[PDB]
């Protein structure tokens, strides 16, 4: 067990859980050109065949934040020329349309990288997008829903599929990442994305999750379990509202008289549905009005029709 | 809205929803003396016809840690006598307990307090053990399950009400605890119970968190709103288990065919109750046998037989 079959066995697992990939034959790579980006890379090109892969191609977003912008792109292009693909550059000020949006650098970042990657993917003909988030991305994505407010969806965080996009190194952790890559002698650069990184997340990143591990060394291997069971008992609440919810509903009403016997869960499971909001105000201000009568309004109306319910 | 109402508000919440009190007559508070203490007892004694309580009385325990420990003791004698109220004293040397029984000052002083007040609560026919948690050491507990590992029934924490245990201040605020002490002049003494914190609890309360506040200010509202999300959808879960228990449980044996069937959530939580012993890996290894499996091992064994055993 080395450091490159410990990563590989872990994507394996998660294409025999999740079924990463099931038909798709042209695969665009989000490559930033980090560690996470190469080790990615290098994986999806040695299991190619595996997958049924046709093509798999790069796409390097250049973010104008810094000189080594430059670096990354040269360093992108050299990378592919070695590996024999294609790659697709892209260039968008970041900071300059975060100030025009009055919105952060990883949030601007996040979203014209995207679009960049999501016109690629249609204008040449690309089935879906790889990315190199991993388990270290997942853990700060949970802890950052924790602190700001969130339920069940929040700290399950991102999942390994999601419409278009793949995440392959879903089950790896940023270390095996870095191991991989040193065993394998692997180059890599200091991509333009450690820099539009969040204050919250950096506060996050180097100073709560390292007093953490200080309390449990495997802090990823136990919260992975955590997500995994969090997975399981979302899937079974969803399962449950949805027969409720075709239960009760009836024309663009909801039966009150059989909602209000329900679990308090699936009450709001299933007004979070009829309603389309997962805010905890308006949900149960909304949840109030099946033991009285009265109107809500958040910019449409839940009018309480004597055991019927509209909106 | 004061600083008074703001606590009692959220008291009377408690109450007028899980009935934290419900025929309790007599109380016994968990008294160190500190502003948790002097707060629960006012706000008990604000509340004690509303809860329809006959006796309030304090339980003080000394420590004999701190060369403050008798000035303490005394201040919680006079707190008792200047309301008319029966307070309890305890003393046991929690330093040669420690050593005698080969553990740690802290949960050594945890097991002889709360021994102490079980004795009391016996022997002097008290129906309750009212203690001073609240929200902020939930919180503290959340991130603890968070970061040793655990499924939803450890992000919670605690409970209400569990069992002799009552906790009224659950949902109020540290901060809201000492502006009510202040706001209506509540005096107060050192807490031994501080001794009775560990490392790990320690350094989340006083690195973690304040960190996490520097993201959230409102930390403890936001995580507010998760716990009273996360606690109905587990009562929905533990309502479903146990239904599910029965139905396959039969003897000493659970019956596959049928268990193999429900959902995964579900079969989770009917092995933690079969096998007693609930670990992520225990369970996982058990719930395997379901789909064609052979037999296992751990504190006791079990075969798969078109039925299921346990010997």
């Amino acid at each position: 067990m080395n450091p490159e079959s410990r990563v590989i066995r872990k994507v394996l697992a998660l294409q025999n859980d999740e079924k990463i990939f099931s038909g798709e034959r042209r695969v665009l790579i989000a490559f930033s050109g980090g560690v996470d980006s190469v080790v990615l890379t290098d994986v999806l090109l040695k299991l190619k065949n595996y997958f049924s892969l046709k093509e798999v191609a790069l796409a390097h977003f250049n973010h104008m934040l810094r000189e080594s912008a430059e670096r990354d792109e040269e360093f992108c292009k050299e990378f592919a020329k070695e590996r024999n693909m294609k790659i697709f550059v892209g260039k968008e000020d970041v900071r300059a349309f975060a100030k025009e949006n009055r919105m952060s650098l990883e949030e601007a970042g996040r979203f014209l990288r995207y679009k960049f990657l999501k016109e690629i993917l249609e204008s040449e003909g690309f089935d879906c997008i790889a990315t190199a988030h991993h388990l270290n991305d997942l853990l700060e994505t949970s802890l950052l829903f924790f602190t700001r407010g969130t339920g069940l969806d929040g700290l399950i965080g991102f999942l390994p599929k999601e419409e278009v996009i793949r995440r392959p190194l879903y089950y790896v952790k940023r270390s095996e990442i870095e191991e991989y890559a040193k065993f394998k002698g692997l180059r890599w650069v200091e991509d333009e994305t450690n820099y539009e990184v969040s204050i919250p997340r950096n506060r996050i990143r180097h100073r709560v999750i390292p007093e953490l591990k200080r309390i449990n060394e495997n802090l990823e291997d136990t919260f992975l379990k955590m997500v995994k069971v969090l997975r399981a008992e979302r899937e079974f609440l969803e399962e449950e509202a949805q027969k409720l919810y075709k239960e009760v509903k009836k024309g663009n009403c909801l039966d009150v008289k059989k909602l209000k016997e329900k679990p308090l869960a699936l009450q709001r499971r299933v007004i979070r549905k009829f309603i389309g909001e997962k805010d905890y105000e308006k949900v149960e201000l909304v949840r109030s009005l099946l033991e009285k009568g009265g109107e809500v309004n958040l910019g449409k109306g839940k009018v309480l029709k004597r055991k019927e319910r509209w909106l």
